[PDB]
């Protein structure tokens, strides 16, 4: 009609949200100033009008997963395999397409721990622990191939349907959630990226949805922070509501109480800022959720958290 | 107002749906007659008005997961541990609550393969392969405890936060997707169950959303069939639209083509029937999705598939 469809978010509490950058539930909200770090995740990217960006796709369980077939054991390597990757649904990946990598590809540097599974054309199956170094020169998903390490020296089959189910990190050394992999390998620039995000208003910081992820060994508390929960992305994709301005004011509210705990800016490009100093984890009532209040601009002065 | 909010389903193709009974994408639609088998899944259960039933909860990645802490190594057992389970968000499980088990508990009998991870209070971490026999007398999630098997004899810590990430089945022997676990263990009846479902109209069969799941070893093609995709459940929970009759007519349609491929009955209790003979897998265009057409009754004669 003459009027626009009102923008909406799903009615979901902190305990009903999934991380859009790793297939686990959100544990908490978190805010910190990115003085040195540049924030440019490729998963969990979606404009408020429902446009998916970067490597973002809709399936929460498939985030950081891989699909394809093993073409060979890597030359001069025991326990390392070369995997030709397809899209998550099994359809061929189109390397010339204007995305950084197959949708769902991990968007952080480190050693990912998970399980490699196969079901051969004759239905003979196997699953073994595996590691994928997203920070290695031979991590080339954009070119259609990655390398996968196993402990099992021999029991991986060639030219058979293969999946990688992510579990967590193998080790904490070399892990940086904000360092993008080189999707095309060494000496090649990433392309088709979702843009970096930063709080434009002096005094604001990004608000993240944070998950603490598993670690195979070591002493650490590795976390993955996403800009938007996967359910919000799924919702925005469904709704495709036009954005009335560059910023939607949202209010975190407990429904039974009816009281608003704090307010934040949801930006058109798909991330949240708040007025806060330093980095502190945010604990919120299990009943509470973000409610859309109105459209404002970048110059709107938020109430301090 | 005086009028009811129109019922709706999400606009999602086959490749954009998640299984509600195991944390993997839907691979295909499937239909078969349950002449001998009784269909009573506890996950992926939701009335069309958004009422969650059985052990159904909202987080797709958390389906078939467990959370809690290891209290002891099992008496007379090497490699077997007793785990005191909490809810998925970590909050205490209320055994007296009218559910069959903690929400998200697996609803099938067999040996589940996955990874057990821990992060100790001092941040020392470990992850190891694990198996959970949902078909054992010591599987007692409703009582607040299960047993977990590992290969690692010693490297599991007591009284530390623990998670189980499911991957697939350990073996195919003993697996039956329609046999419910005894949630309270041997000699105790399940309670608070979602009711069994069956096609009431002579000549109809249930239509399932089917996934082929990983297997650690053996020759088999184990599948998990759900009544509703997880995204539909999330959507119905959000919408909470009143049901106008016992049956909603839905039409599977490819949007670009604009052509309807077939029609089905979406029942108020949350499952689909079609008019088909025997068991056959259904392949549908990647563009296609179910569209809600109108409300009918049990006596509506569907066009044959």
């Amino acid at each position: 009609g003459p009027g626009s469809k009102p923008f909406t978010l799903p009615i979901l509490t902190i305990g009903e949200l999934t991380n859009s950058r790793f297939p686990v539930p959100i544990d908490e909200l978190y805010t910190s100033p990115n003085e040195s770090l540049v924030v440019q995740p490729q998963n969990g990217r979606c404009a408020l009008d429902g446009e998916l960006q970067g490597t973002t796709q809709l399936l929460p369980t498939a985030i950081c997963s891989f699909r394809g077939r093993i073409n060979q054991k890597v030359s001069g390597e025991n326990h390392v395999w070369n995997m030709q990757v397809t899209n998550i649904n099994g359809t061929p990946f189109d390397p010339t397409e204007d995305v950084p990598a197959p949708l769902g590809t991990p968007d952080f540097s480190g050693k990912l721990f998970g399980v490699l599974s196969q079901r051969d054309h004759d239905n003979a199956c196997r699953s073994h622990d595996a590691v994928i170094a997203t920070n290695s020169a031979k991590f080339t998903p954009k070119l259609g191939a990655i390398q996968i390490g196993t402990w099992e020296e021999d029991d991986v089959h060639i030219n058979q349907p293969t999946k990688f189910t992510p579990v967590g990190l193998f080790e904490d050394g070399g892990f940086n959630q904000w360092t993008l992999p080189n999707y095309s390998g060494a000496l090649t620039l990433n392309m088709g990226l979702a843009p970096p995000v930063a709080p434009t208003f002096p005094g604001e910081q990004i608000l993240f949805f944070r998950s603490h992820i598993p670690l195979k060994g070591g002493v650490a508390d590795p976390v993955i922070d996403c800009l938007l929960p996967q359910e919000w992305i799924q919702h925005l994709y469904q709704e495709s509501a036009p954005s009335q301005s560059d910023v939607a004011l949202i209010r975190f509210t407990n429904p039974d109480t009816g009281r608003v705990l704090f307010e934040a800016k949801l930006h058109r490009s798909g991330y949240i800022t708040v007025a806060n100093t330093g980095s502190r984890p945010i604990v919120v009532p299990a009943n509470g959720y973000f409610r859309f209040d109105s459209w404002v601009n970048q110059f709107y002065s938020l109430a301090p958290m």
